[PDB]
């Protein structure tokens, strides 16, 4: 029961996470993105354009929020000195996306993003969670070994 049973614990800011059982094909379809150092942004361009092709363009969005809205983003400060810090690594060669972009995405885009981790490409079996809002309210993200993500359709 996705949108009554989950106990999300506090984590930090606008971040919780919880331990939560399930089969996703029960509740979502979901969408491979391309197996590289992009497939976070590759996901999120999926959910915004219906391809993975804009990547490059949800990269852009994050650090231009981080420009204009740094103090409202916390979580992103204990990674990274100032917004002109944060746009020279994420334009690196070899930059993963996760949870600094997840945190800047839930308050650009005013929605909730979860990551539902997924290790034997059937069960969910734990979530993090930024924003306050439910599964169907929500970018969601089939988190899987070595931080892959794919995309996820709410049926």
């Amino acid at each position: 029961n996705l949108k009554e049973n989950i106990v999300w614990e506090h984590v930090f800011d606008n971040c919780s996470q919880a331990n939560v059982v399930f089969s996703y094909r029960e509740f979502f379809n979901k969408e491979l993105t391309l197996p590289d150092g992009n497939c976070f942004f590759r996901a999120v361009s999926t959910f915004l354009y219906d391809t993975q092709n804009g990547w490059i363009e949800v990269k852009n969005m994050c650090r231009e929020f981080a420009e204009t809205n740094w103090d409202e983003l916390p979580g992103v400060h204990q990674y990274f000195q100032d917004p002109e810090h944060y746009a020279r690594e994420s334009k690196r060669e070899g930059y993963w996306g996760g949870s600094v972009e997840a945190e800047i995405l839930s308050k650009l885009l005013k929605l909730t993003v979860i990551f539902w981790k997924c290790e034997d490409d059937v069960w969910v079996t734990q979530g993090i969670r930024w924003g306050d809002g439910n599964y169907l309210t929500a970018i969601n993200l089939l988190h899987i070994q070595f931080d892959h993500f794919d995309f996820l359709v709410p049926i």
